[PDB]
DNA sequence: TTTTTTTT
């Protein structure tokens, strides 16, 4: 008998993978009698162990195959497809559900009786972040509506403050949310054309730590990325279409995404402070620093970091409503979980706790 | 059975596709029984609701068969086929009477019953630009005469202007009309070679922005553009062929596209000024700054970018004289509609309300 | 009768040959009978003289094969499967539990029948390591702990000391047994981005040789080493995810491995010094260049550089509970050979005689 | 009836064949007959007539065949798979073993039956060569037995002396005996990175006349060379594993092989200088130069840069106890040869008539 | 029925062809009869009339398959092989005793019954260019024999002079009657780094102009030949061998070939003249530019350029003792056919022509 | 494999 190139299509189609070799060795080891799997019976990866039963009887064949990496790379292919298909045609809310929809899946499991991490933990993570900015929550909800509107001019937001002031920990918890890719703004003129390439295709992008002139008189040090912003005008404006170039590669043509930058006390080009929509001061506090000190399963387990703990913060404070149709279905199970884990006294006594700089926990 | 190539081929062409994995995806939609398709149902796409319940046979083989790449590759090169045949066999006027056919296509959906677009919001993008340039409907028919005659060492316009004084939406707008690439000039003298590359079987190009020297007495930087161009005499000029290259492949051979060329107040050799047909000054006016301010539905739906807007405008101002014979039947319709949906006295107010700095829709 | 390509699969796994002209070589040479092979006779290579007599058949099939290449690439793909599967999947604790393995292998060989090494000399390396540091064994029973868990900020240790003092020594042999490597980044700042991409998935990292500033003064040759890293501080705290870029290719996302630091006696700035969990200072010692210079076989079989003694340290000072519990048994068993190949007193003489300054084994 | 590709494949290991060309038209040359093969009747190359008559029949449906270069790609990777095997698996002796063989065989052939060359005329290249510089033979077993070793810190020798002392020629003459490669350490610093990988997977290396950065100062032209290796410790002293790099290719990391550093007469910094065993200096000598222009001989056939002379010094000086275990009977095979054919006094009038400058034959 | 193959291999033998498509070409004319080619009743190309023939059946059948490229490839291949075994294999001698065969054939046929050029205007070519320097003939004779030997130093000679000192007229038709390569010295050297790549498998190659800071005193450009030779000095001495590039093929080790400077007379560093064993000078005579003038096809035919020049010269001037062996039998024959047909005093006469700048013919 | 990117 022969094999299916179908079956292995499904299954990459289903574990959205993409790596030919990824793709490869994960196939290779149903080989083995799924009966006796200890990777089944340990439960230890669900890419495996959902699968393992059902695909058993043509990895069998597929060992046997002299065409192995043909059979591979026609099925990523297929995953690949479909991603160029989705990019040129869906919504961006429909992008950003499908990007809840997989996160709320990892949670599905994370939080799961095999899963590792304990709810109580990443709720302190909330609480931290909660505590960050005044309203924080209604702070995240209008950056992600700004980013699914994506209405030209005013489109980029400006993180500004001393270094150690939490800027680029918020930045990545929401590049993880949403997706995207930060970016080096610094560097001399004539590689920007490579860096710019990195956004193609991408949802988000972030600006790290652009370096202005003259704020070295109060340490900041000098470098070039302020004048190469205030020359990027229109890919800030996302007004028209623009030509992004990847090495090995001829140049592609689209609306250049939107997303956040990030500084140091620079002096800002009146030029420059035109586009951005909103500015957010950063500054650093000391309970925060000292609840940190007694509360540091949040960095070891980096759940400070993680747009896990954004969205359920998200999930905690904002109305069934706000959240796209299809998607409120999962989200009010989330809700009715959280309100059984936790009374509202449970998690204001952890708001007080980080106030007063004291751990978490209590 | 076996796979059609041909029909695969086909939807192919009807969908002017070229790009493998568009076509791939695309095409592998059809597997799916089309009666229950939601995709159809919901009428979301027409590339796909017209084709699925015709392709839906072929797409169930295609989807067992083991070649699909190969499939797609011979049908993609039909379609590049296609396009040097037609680039090296029809007039300049054909080409952009082609080109119209498909923009007013484009305008049968987004004001048909899915009718998405609101024809007032569009029209109300026209009065506006009516306003950026005297006689701006006669401008543009000057344009692309100048275009379509391609009479060499007569090819190039030249824009200039303040900053923020419209110099890049025209062009924009121009460009998504007839089609062809921007490019910039701002380079090292060695980057300019693969630059040139994209302007390869266009109809226009634009070059963008070209930075002079000694600007900095009117606070402008300064940059390679001019003394780059200053070089570049023949690829304006238009009198004779020239190779151009794109990465890991050979030099084409061919006449350099006629086009536009837009900078802020540097001082231009009198050299190259000759070399210009034609000079436009742009300025930056208060009444038009206020409008958009209350009018800003056309900036958040890019109308005033849109090639569809000047297409729009042509249709209203122009004698259906001017249009080329074959089109000259959908160009009456389209007059009648908007006769129909429009009085003068209705576009009048419109364009009185824009004098007046007012939102327009009063 | 065909050849099996599975059993060429199985001979590249279990040999873990990721060469496919290594690969083609080896089973070529079974194709000789096994039964005379005098490669197998004098035992000479443990991946030939175990698989030999169970490979004859296929391999002499094999040699009349006429596409020998492609079964070889096959093979070659499956146990580069195997370790992409590996790398994405793996503890960090199995990772090194692997690592250990690999290394308990070998030293069943060198020390086996086969003889090539005595566990004496090797015993003599162990010792003179032991007195470079106070309670050596501690320290590197540290330093793996803190590598395995990868704390964010608590990541990096600093090694500081007079050239000539051991600290490249030891961070070779820590490199060794981990795996990683080293980088230079006493470049300028642009090709530090290159430099860098070296790191991409690997284990750890070893900064060696930071040149500071000033430390001239103290004839240390200036370099920016140190202000380079005063800028990389979030690469460092390893608390979110960086990019790497490599000359041709795209830039890849990930956490920036942990590592080591030396330098000779610099100054630091205490922005540099707070990322640093913990600092090890060296000082050169004439009793350790005496004892080295009447003990010169072991630098001239390399052994203080080798990995292999520290893996020796841990097993002669270390509880079995405290290694990882799968391994153990072969611990058990290192330990009984071991202790029975060594009474108590030829260490306590070894060292004395390392402290004594003489040459170790008298 | 069909091409054996084992046949082919056993001729190119027959000669060690690794250039698919050579193969091929080689082989093409069996299919006419061996009986009247003109080639063979004249014995004019062994690698033909040595094989013809076996491989005939075979090659007559060789030269039938349709794939004719895919048989003998297999045959060229064969080879190729061979010298990857041993050169990751042997120790250096064994290499050195083999590779003596191969120059042992030679002179079996060059003073064999065809008598196509009299040793004589090398004895007189033996005497210039012994007369160059005192003891040579001891002084080329020291430095043979000096990179078998390997052991670090001892690694390399300074050769030293002004232009035309010799040095490059020497140099020569043991990369051809070992195998190795001369490096430029005068590049500059940046760009000499990517030469570096010349020396992955070299046996032997050597530093090209190293200047003085600031060489000039004894009238002799700077260069990088002394500036670089003052730096550039243990690629030398080969203690630890070093990374080494291509132009538009990847990094590599070895120990640095050891080697040869010559120098005319520049200012070496004491870091430089503690890298050698061996800081031989010596001169253009008189007498030498006018024997090589009355022992035109020599040069004719560029014998003194020939490791075939170095050989035959071994062999005439070195006892048969000194040499590889096995080969040793070779060694008597030879010494019977030459301790008959030349008295120590003919022998001695060679030296003398070097030693006077005289023409070395009378 | 099939197409032989080997009946096309035999044609590329044949006709020495190693261009795949000029090869393709060729065997495609065959496939109309014979019997009434033009071509072949024009008797318009020996390539074409002495086999179409013999072909014709072959080439119908091959004017039908469907992969004829792969047919020629294979058969390329067989040509380019040939020439690599001769490579390695032949004497200097016999190489250069092929050459001249190829050269006599070709004089059979322009002075043949095809009679396409007269012997007559050639000795006018002859006698012309035993003018250029004295005894000519014998100045060429120590060239081939100086390139024949090949002998370490002895291996370049310089022409000198001014311009049209007819130093390029002599290279070319030395060039010819070797056929050899050329090559331009005066690049800043990492371009012409890889361009060495060409020397690989010749017999000879030459560099025009060698020039550099010693003609900037008559401010005639620094060409880099004086900056680079003094560094290449090696490749000019060709003591010994050096590893060459290539695009697709394997970088090759061979000695540099032997060859040929010249200069429009700068000055040269002592270091390098010592490489040009003969340095020759040259100057323009007026009669000899008349006699041009008044016997133009000199130029017109290119005969003063050409290699088949020398050949005559050397016929009429030489002993038949002087030339290599074998092809003595056709040094008589031509020799015969000379003095057949030429009495020395028009012979001489025309050289007094030519010295009194009068046409050559009477 | 080159090429473009590296490399400069
Ligand atoms: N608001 C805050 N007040 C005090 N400490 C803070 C605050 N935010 C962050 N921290 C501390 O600073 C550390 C680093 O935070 P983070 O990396 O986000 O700072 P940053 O200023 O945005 O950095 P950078 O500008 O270097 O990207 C945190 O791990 C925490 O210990
Ligand atoms: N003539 C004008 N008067 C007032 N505002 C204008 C005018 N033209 C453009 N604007 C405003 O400035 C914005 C920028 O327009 P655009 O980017 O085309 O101008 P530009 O700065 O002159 O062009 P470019 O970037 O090509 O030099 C417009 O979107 C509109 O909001
Ligand atoms: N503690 C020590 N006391 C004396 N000699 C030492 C000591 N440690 C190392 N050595 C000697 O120094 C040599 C070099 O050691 P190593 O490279 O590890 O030193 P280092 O301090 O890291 O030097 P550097 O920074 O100059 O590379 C060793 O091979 C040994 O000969
Ligand atoms: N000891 C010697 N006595 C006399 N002549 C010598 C001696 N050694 C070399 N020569 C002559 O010098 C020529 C160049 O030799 P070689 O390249 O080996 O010298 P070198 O000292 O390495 O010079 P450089 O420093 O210029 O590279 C030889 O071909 C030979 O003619
Ligand atoms: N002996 C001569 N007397 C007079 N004119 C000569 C002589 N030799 C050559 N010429 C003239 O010089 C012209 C060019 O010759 P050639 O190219 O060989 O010169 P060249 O010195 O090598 O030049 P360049 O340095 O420019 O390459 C010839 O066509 C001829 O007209």
């Amino acid at each position: 008998k022969q094999v299916s190139w179908k079956l292995v299509t499904e299954y990459a189609m289903e574990t959205k993978c993409d790596d030919v070799l990824l793709l490869l060795g994960m196939y290779l080891e149903f080989q083995y009698s799924f009966e006796m799997c200890l990777k089944c019976i340990k439960k230890e990866q669900p890419s495996h162990y959902k699968y393992h039963e059902k695909h058993y009887a043509n990895a069998a064949i597929f060992a046997d195959s002299k065409n192995q990496k043909t059979i591979c790379q026609q099925a990523v292919d297929t995953v690949l497809a479909k991603k160029r298909v989705d990019s040129l045609q869906l919504t961006r809310e429909q992008m950003l559900t499908n990007r809840f929809n997989d996160l709320l899946d990892r949670m599905d499991i994370m939080f799961g009786s095999t899963g590792s991490a304990d709810i109580e933990e990443w709720m302190a993570g909330v609480a931290w972040l909660h505590c960050l900015l005044p309203k924080m929550d209604s702070v995240v909800y209008d950056f992600l509506k700004c980013m699914v509107y994506n209405i030209p001019k005013k489109r980029y937001w400006l993180f500004k403050g001393p270094i150690d002031s939490g800027k680029t920990t918020l930045a990545a918890a929401l590049l993880e949310l949403c997706g995207g890719k930060a970016l080096n703004v610094n560097l001399p003129l004539d590689r920007l054309n490579f860096e710019l390439g990195v956004a193609i295709d991408q949802f988000l992008v972030v600006f790290e730590d652009v370096k202005g002139t003259g704020g070295e008189s109060r340490d900041l040090p000098s470098g070039q990325g302020i004048n190469n912003l205030d020359n990027l005008r229109d890919y800030l404006d996302g007004s028209v279409k623009v030509n992004l170039e990847k090495k090995h590669l001829n140049k592609r043509t689209q609306i250049f995404p939107p997303g956040i930058v990030t500084m140091n006390e620079y002096s800002v080009p009146k030029t420059l402070q035109a586009r951005f929509v909103k500015q957010i001061d950063f500054r650093p506090k000391d309970y925060l620093k000292h609840c940190l000190e007694r509360s540091e399963f949040l960095l070891e387990k980096r759940i400070i970091q993680s747009g896990i703990a954004l969205l359920l913060m998200l999930i905690w404070y904002r109305p069934v409503a706000e959240f796209a149709q299809s998607i409120q279905s999962r989200i009010v199970e989330w809700k009715e979980r959280l309100d059984k884990e936790f009374s509202l006294s449970v998690y204001q006594k952890m708001k007080f706790n980080v106030a007063m700089g004291i751990g978490v926990l209590d």
